[PDB]
C-alpha cells in the first residue's frame, strides 16, 4: 500500500514558476496561497477520518520541472523529493506503453468547454460538409473569422488576463481536448486547399507547406496525423516519413505564426488556443496579410484532459486523500492554481485503462 510521506511535493513547470511580468513573480505568490490551501483542506479530511487520523500531518511544496520528460523520468525513479506532477493524457499513455505499472495515474483534470465544442463524441467521419469535426470547424469559423480575432477586446470577449471569457461555457465541464488543422491564404489559394481535400490529392494539399509541433505532441502532431491519414487514405504511411521526403513541405512553429510565412498555409494547433492568447500580443499572434484569411478546417478526434500521477510508493490512503482536495479545492473555488493552466474541475480516475488508455487509442487509430 506504499509509505506516508510528511513532505508531499508537486513537481510544477519551471517556465510558469519562473515566470513573471512587468518584473513582478506572481506565479510564486500563486502556488503559494494554493498551496497553503491544500494543506489546510488537506490535514481536516486526513484527520477527520480514523483510518488516517494516526499518520503525521502533511505539508505541501512544489520544485520547478523542466519539461515533462524531467517529470515522467523522475516520477519514475519514485524518490520522495518529488511525489506527483500532472501531465499531458497522451504523452503519459505512450510512456506507460513503455514502461508499464512504474508511476500510478490518480487524478483527471477537466477544463471549461468551449462553447463549440461541448459533446465529446464527435469524430472523423469522410471529412465532408456534414462531418462531425468540420462542423465544429465551421463554429469556430463564426467566433474567429466573421467577427474577426484581431478586433476582439477585452470587454468585448471578456478577457480575464488569462483567457476570453465568451469563447466558454464554464457550467460545462469537458473531460476532454482537441487539436485542428488551420488553413491561410487569399481567396484563391484558400479555394485551392479545399479542393485538394475535398478530392482527397494529397501531393497537392500537403505542398501547400505544413506547420507542426513536436513529434511526441498529440494536439500539433499526432491527432492531426490520424486524420490526414484517414482523409487521404493510403497516400502516405507516417508524415515523419513523408517529410523525409518531402523535407521543405514542414517547419516546427507555432499556428500562430502562420500569417508571417508566405511559404505555408497549414498548420496544426490545439483546438481553440486563440481562447487562451490574448489578441494584443507583442508577438502579433495569428496576425494575417491584409488580403488574406486564416480559417479553420477541421479538428480532430478527441483526447482526455491532463492526468495527475503518483511516484509508486507513495501510501494509496494519502493519495487517495490528495486527489479528493484537489477536487474540494476546486468545487470550493479555492484553487488559484489549476484554472491558470486550463483545469477548472478535477475527476478521480477509476479506471484508467477505460478511461484514458482507450478514449486515446481510439482517437489515434
Ligand atoms: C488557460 C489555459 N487553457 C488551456 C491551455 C491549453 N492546455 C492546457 S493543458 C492542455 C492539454 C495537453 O496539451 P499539451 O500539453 O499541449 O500536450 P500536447 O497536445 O502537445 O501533447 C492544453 C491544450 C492553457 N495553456 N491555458
Ligand atoms: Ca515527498
Ligand atoms: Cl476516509
Amino acid at each position: 500500500q506504499g509509505q506516508w510521506d510528511k513532505s508531499i511535493t508537486f513537481g510544477v513547470s519551471e517556465a510558469w514558476l519562473n515566470k513573471k511580468k512587468g518584473g513582478e513573480k506572481v506565479n510564486k505568490e500563486v502556488i503559494n496561497t494554493f498551496l497553503e490551501n491544500f494543506k489546510k483542506e488537506f490535514n481536516k479530511l486526513k484527520n477527520a477520518n480514523d483510518k488516517t487520523k494516526n499518520f503525521d500531518d502533511v505539508d505541501f511544496k512544489v520544485t520547478p520541472i523542466q519539461d515533462f520528460t524531467v517529470l515522467l523520468n523522475n516520477l519514475s525513479t519514485d524518490n520522495p523529493e518529488l511525489d506527483f506532477g500532472i501531465n499531458a493524457s497522451g504523452k503519459l499513455v505512450e510512456f506507460l506503453k513503455n514502461n508499464p505499472g512504474i508511476i500510478t495515474p490518480a487524478l483527471e483534470t477537466t477544463t471549461n468547454s468551449f462553447v463549440f465544442d461541448k459533446e465529446k463524441d464527435k469524430f472523423y467521419v469522410d471529412g465532408t460538409d456534414s462531418d462531425p469535426l468540420v462542423k465544429i470547424a465551421k463554429e469556430i469559423n463564426k467566433i474567429f473569422v466573421e467577427t474577426p480575432y484581431a478586433s476582439w477586446t477585452d470587454e468585448n470577449h471578456k478577457w480575464n488576463g488569462n483567457v476570453y471569457q465568451s469563447v466558454y461555457d464554464p457550467t460545462v465541464q469537458a473531460n476532454f481536448y482537441r487539436g485542428m488543422i488551420w488553413i491561410k491564404g487569399n481567396d484563391e489559394t484558400l479555394a485551392k486547399i479545399k479542393k485538394a481535400w475535398n478530392d482527397k490529392d494529397w501531393n497537392t494539399f500537403r505542398n501547400f507547406g505544413i506547420l507542426h509541433g513536436k513529434d511526441n505532441s498529440s494536439s500539433k502532431f499526432k491527432l492531426e496525423e490520424t486524420i490526414l491519414k484517414n482523409h487521404f487514405q493510403n497516400k502516405f504511411t507516417t508524415l515523419n516519413e513523408d517529410r523525409s521526403a518531402h523535407p521543405n513541405a514542414y517547419k516546427q512553429k507555432s499556428a500562430d505564426t502562420l500569417g508571417t510565412l508566405d511559404d505555408f498555409h497549414i498548420a496544426f494547433s490545439e483546438e481553440g488556443s486563440f481562447a487562451w492568447t490574448h489578441n494584443k500580443s507583442a508577438t502579433k499572434p495569428f496576425e494575417t496579410k491584409a488580403n488574406e484569411k486564416m480559417e479553420a478546417l477541421i479538428v480532430t478526434n478527441p483526447i482526455p484532459y491532463d492526468v495527475g500521477v503518483f511516484r509508486k510508493s507513495v501510501n494509496q490512503l494519502e493519495q487517495n486523500l490528495i486527489v479528493q482536495t484537489f477536487i474540494n479545492l476546486a468545487k470550493n473555488k479555492q484553487d488559484t492554481y489549476g484554472p491558470l493552466l486550463g483545469y477548472n474541475g478535477y475527476k478521480k480516475i477509476d479506471n484508467f485503462q477505460k478511461e484514458i488508455v482507450e478514449v486515446y487509442e481510439k482517437a489515434i487509430k
